[PDB]
């Protein structure tokens, strides 16, 4: 074994000690599980999404997913690159979770959106406190990486908001 | 005060003489100025469009909006060619457009597209009579500017009639 | 005249008997046929389609016809490499076809997008038929080559299929 | 029926009376037909064509084709925009056409071309008349467009036409 | 109507309260106005900018004003995310403005330009006090986004700046 | 619940009756699952690798999971195409998955490889007998699919293997 | 045995563990490869050969041709070589194994006309295009499904090739007495 | 005064009207800079030297790695240097300069082998990291948020690069004793 | 005037002294007035070439004569680098050049390409001198920049020389 | 035959008389072959390399024996310029080199590396000999391609010449 | 050590023994040591550059510090390539630089960029100097890569030649 799950020892390359570099591993590795359950739900919704406007919803949904992906990875390598280990397995990174994922039925397209926002909600709250905490412990690139990727999870949070509003061009006539 | 808003002295290097380009030069400030109003609305349903087909709408307004703002600058910078003053500050511009405009409320889609629609339907019959008006004073190229305009900014008239037409893959049974 | 329509000649080149080629173009003919008659009715839809997901839906006919079309470009080259003359005549790509083609009104998308449903099943039955046919004439490059078509032509019929599934984020409310 | 065959309902969006549309519609909708024969005949002299030469008219037949085939798009589109029914089974576009067409034999480059070339003049006359009938309307954006496809039109025509004047490389002494 | 313009809402998806969302709103919408007074008198000095240097200035100020239309673009989207209704017709956004916008004459480039820089200047000292209280409400992404705009409106402001400076090549020997 | 995990509806458009469609589905799934906990573990091996030869590594590794990431969209969208539904929560991928994952503490490389690269054996095997079922079930498009992968898959196992050989530049002298 | 130089033996075809194929499986695909392989490079050679002697009135467009053949055949031998070492075998290396491997014709050092030049070639394609037909069956045969499509892959981009020798070979030209 | 050559002086600070930054808050940024620019182009110059002669087992991935590194920092330079002179400064320009002003320790011209050479640019890098975070930290209290965000932007390239030579000298490899 | 035609200053800034800047800009003008007279050559066969071969022929031509007017371009503007005024008009660059030039009739592309053949020997036995005469003088640069140009007329000259070899596919049954 | 091997008859085309021509070609020939052999034995090492830095050496190997294949090119095509035939046949083309070949055996990295760098040595030292015979000869076409082909083969050649260098990031205890 | 500082141990692998590599390498060393201070003082006057035609020559500088930049990055490795040690440090490239550089204060930028020309000037006479002894040793590669950055060099020095010219657009009434 070269590192144990669970084990922040800092780095000297990037002059950050264990004791603030754990600070900042506890709460980046938390949203990596999130990130990462989202990710797959995300991904979920992208294959089974039907319906009237499917095809719009399948791309976004896609690009939802490539763009949680993308953070996941950052939020990974940053554990990793202050000394700690970052969760690696599905049954890890569910289980590390605290964002509630939908059992394996398949729901219509609102259900699955309105759940998708729910996480979104929960892993914006989190990273917003997370870049405080980051700054506060003076590990800018830590925060700014935060707020790099909160821009990004906001903008698609926003989407899903939008996708979710009561308006269409769809009249009782055309129906 | 390098030049007087209104006027206009023509070209030696196009060989345009004032008067003839005055004439063109009221027709193109005139479509200036609702091309740019036009522009501006179709920014504002485009951040405000929400709803089922929200992200289409808010990708086709996007781009509507861009090809109104190239419109504008092709427009602006032929009144500037011909020795004229094109119409710049906001204020000006929404002052001398002959199209109505929104007020600051938001409404839903469907009303949002029928007003472009209306605009872009006079900028269209403007356009039309512009593009005759040039060529008749053998200002071959701004005639010529004026249809390639004219093309895409039919298009984009053309996408909101279709938005706004009685069918859709929607049926009360998915409803 | 350089060859007759009907006739299969093989290709020493390839080293195809006229037998065994005669045999993968009858096969790739038909095939052909049908998917120029999908090709012009993708257009025909592409053209037409209105209604709150016309946009989206006219983009993906689009795409879907320039698929269908490559697909035939694929058919009508390998018969003619193969010593075959590829129906080419609109008139005769109809009257070769076996599936069914609107009359020239225009339905509603959900009618048209249905249409066109069937006329992928066909072809897709089809060409399953035909790759085990070239496979079985030890014809791999054919056998490849309508695989390679299946996918494409599958991953359309798929999308149809979902743009007709009965969801939808539009509700009552919204309604 | 969403929309007959033959009818012309003009566009409010494009401030189009259903008069003076249906005439450009007329005309549109004939080229169509043209240019659809004309597209699937460059596409058989492209898969068919074979000898010293073959390789270079492939590449320009696949590309007149595609040409072709775009400029039909445009004209029916336009017929679309326009509130009229493009043709589009291949059976009504072949009926609807008044170029020749060949028989479903294969004839040497030679007269495969010159065939073409025929296709083209026929065309090419038409779409002239046709932009003047447009400007003539006040229709500047389909004369535009017209003008827009005969020039690509014209330089396929042109190439064609020199591919068979009385010019060579070649010499008795390399034959 | 769908929102009145003036109203905060807030966002669910964001979890960002009505309370809170405001005061952000409150500060984009005004750099918002002063935003788009900028980006269209950039146009204007775009458009007319003559002399010497001209072609380079007509590129700078076409960049420079490009940029603040996509600043404005970020602002307004920001505030429709956060529950508001972003200014948008030009009359709103140049009342709403408290910037200084030169007359409908066009001034020498000089005049023009140091105009311009007094706009930035004030817009530079605005979003920086915005982020500030961005970052105090907890609002990172608001913060971070207009850092990243705040970063290319001083670059352009440095321009202006440098180009205004009391050096040149220009000798009194070459003149 | 729109679907329910397990059920296999097969596909109208795609002409797979539920009984064949099932037993691709069955295979589909299987593949998912390894597939999913590779791409996982892939990734943990990415971010982790440190040593000589670890930027490399890293680089192999993040490709080897964006192609794991690319297999599993493919099989997931074709086994819904099919009218099933795909395992999507992590903790489903991994109860599902068959092959072995590490345990949450990070290995050295070598061991970490090869670890990967029993997994890899694992899929290929398991992607040869499932490309064969396909086949023999008249699914060609799934059987080509899988081919499609396996090559893909087939190459990065295979530079497992050569990345663990016995062999190096370096030498007792260099060391 | 650990004191041979040589890290492996020509001939001889150890299998993959990754790639979970035993050598008893994978021999017979090495075989099959490695003789496309020496046929595929021979191509490959005669194929350049061609492209930088072509004359004549429609050289440039054959030059164009020939090389875009060389570099999809060079490609081929490239993906067939590979699979040979995927599969614990050592693919036929040196120019003068290559062509003593290979079965097809190649010419001698002289130039021929075009015509003759391309004959030639036809008649090395369709050797490989019927080699590579039975080398995908015995691939899908032997269960190895990735070897199979990259032959099918290949023998696709071929069988182009050879049918635009065919094509160039045809009996018709735009040319006329008339123009001569 | 209306007298002078010199259109700048090193050393002032004359803060921007355009960038609405008085001299006084402008020099404390500027006096942070120019501090990292100087350290930012020795590291630089250093990356390029094992760039250059970085040699051995994995030397190429070395040398484009130490090469990329390199760019970032002269990047990083560009944007400080070019962040001083908007604030009114006048940035180190000369070499002599730039190393007389770094804090960092420089390798003497003797070339070292790449575990020493990478372990003494580890250490320039922490010392610009370090550095680096106090200057975000003084700008955003000077409330200059773009010098901030600028910093923050370089701070997370510069640790990246920092983190891979980091790894590069860990105790891992793929070798063996055997293959060995 | 700021120049005169024929007098050569040398460069301070490339350390090239007057007199021997004037034995190569003495050489680069000769070069370029013949370069010139090719380009021109090469546009008029470009336009003028029909034929069975003269689609690639047309292209080729093309890209021979830009090739020409780059290899212009890069000796006016060195001879103006030297200090000296590059032949300009087209009378003077056609008076200066010691190639012969067709008269205004057009020829059988043999005929064409044979003439154009000529004017490339001349050139290349020229520039091989007046690199040799540049290498002598110590100016590297200049002797660098003509083997550059060198090379790309050799290949376009050596084009030609294939083109009108006694070679083609052309048999005496296909004619 | 068209042309026999051996036989050099120059070029009107180039002005390179067969005398002077046949020098040029005896050293392309020579250095045709043994750059091609060259090729052959970097595919080898590219196709077998294994161990712990395998990919590296993987991709640079692939790199070299694309050089070398271009070199190739540039070198037999030169030699067909000059009137020359250049070796073809794979047996020529050994059996005219003059570098070592390594035997069908594959042998360990260090070994294979080591005999390139001997082959590159062979044709660098070969290489500068025929640029001065090229120069001298006045053919400064050929010269500078030799040169441009020189400086890619040095670099890979430099770059064999590193990677046996007695210096490694491993250490006894990584090991 | 690894190598020591002014030694040149010449190269196998390039066929460069040490005798001659070292006059090499003493004449790319130089010529590196004072390219570098080139390039910093460009970086200078790019980075300090201010009045009416900055912008154009922040462009012009920074383009010409990156051509300085990658011509030292050729010298360095060379220098390398052929044994020897380039210099590094900023203050051993200072300390072996001939050129003349500013002192640390801003100048305007006539005197700035008179500065610069001369430092071209240096490098422009030492280059050409360089190649004949590279040439003269049998070294063409140094030789043609000495030639390559001569003539961008020679580029750039010409073009600040331009801009001191004693020309301008600006006349005493624009003043
Ligand atoms: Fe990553
Ligand atoms: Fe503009
Ligand atoms: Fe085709
Ligand atoms: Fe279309
Ligand atoms: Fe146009
Ligand atoms: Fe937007
Ligand atoms: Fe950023
Ligand atoms: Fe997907
Ligand atoms: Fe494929
Ligand atoms: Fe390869
Ligand atoms: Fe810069
Ligand atoms: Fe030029
Ligand atoms: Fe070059
Ligand atoms: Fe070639
Ligand atoms: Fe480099
Ligand atoms: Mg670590
Ligand atoms: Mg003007
Ligand atoms: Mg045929
Ligand atoms: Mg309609
Ligand atoms: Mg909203
Ligand atoms: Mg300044
Ligand atoms: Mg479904
Ligand atoms: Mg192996
Ligand atoms: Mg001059
Ligand atoms: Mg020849
Ligand atoms: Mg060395
Ligand atoms: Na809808
Ligand atoms: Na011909
Ligand atoms: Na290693």
């Amino acid at each position: 074994a070269r590192a144990t799950a669970g084990e922040v020892e800092g780095s000297d390359a990037l002059r950050m000690d264990a004791d603030r570099a754990e600070q900042c591993v506890d709460a980046l590795n938390a949203d990596l599980a999130n990130v990462y359950v989202l990710y797959h739900q995300l991904k979920k919704h992208h294959w089974n999404v039907e319906g009237a406007e499917f095809r719009d919803l399948h791309l976004f949904l896609g690009e939802a997913a490539e763009t949680a992906e993308e953070v996941a990875d950052e939020l990974a390598e940053r554990v990793q690159a202050l000394g700690g280990v970052p969760h690696a397995s599905p049954e890890t990174l569910q289980a590390e979770a605290s964002v509630d994922v939908e059992d394996e039925d398949v729901y219509d397209i609102r259900t699955s959106l309105a759940n998708d926002m729910a996480i979104y909600g929960d892993i914006i709250e989190a990273t917003r406190e997370h870049t405080e905490l980051a700054e506060n412990l003076g590990d800018h690139a830590t925060a700014h990486m935060l707020r790099e990727g909160l821009i990004e999870l906001e903008d698609d949070a926003h989407h899903i908001e939008h996708y979710l509003e009561d308006d269409t061009l769809v009249t009782q006539g055309a129906l």
